[PDB]
């Protein structure tokens, strides 16, 4: 599923995001905008052979498990794929274990280059919510 902007910020408000560790809404709105062209199916695969799955781009090296990336980690207790279902509450769960992990949204290398600093609150303008 591709998501609206307003559709995918309501989405994320329902399931706890807003303001969760001290980051607003627009910021996860801007996080998935650039990481994933908000296209729940977005995958893409790393140099060290580990690969990033949904609407948030979460890496197979530490949060799911795929089957293909060796000595790797599932902190999130879930197969990637359940990552790129239409239904974000899987991706959403997952993301709140890695902003509070100690780094913050700079784990989402999209945010901290293209968000991180910038007006934020533009990515929930001119919706209901
Ligand atoms: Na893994």
């Amino acid at each position: 599923k591709v998501f609206g902007r307003c559709e995918l910020a309501a989405a994320m408000k329902r399931h706890g995001l807003d303001n969760y560790r001290g980051y607003s809404l627009g910021n996860w709105v801007c996080a998935a905008k650039f990481e994933s062209n908000f296209n729940t199916q977005a995958t893409n695969r790393n140099t060290d052979g580990s690969t990033d799955y949904g609407i948030l781009q979460i890496n197979s090296r530490w949060w799911c498990n795929d089957g293909r990336t060796p000595g790797s980690r599932n902190l999130c207790n879930i197969p990637c794929s359940a990552l790129l279902s239409s239904d974000i509450t899987a991706s959403v769960n997952c993301a709140k274990k890695i902003v509070s992990d100690g780094n913050g949204m700079n784990a989402w290398v999209a945010w901290r280059n293209r968000c991180k600093g910038t007006d934020v609150q533009a990515w929930i303008r001119g919706c209901r919510l």
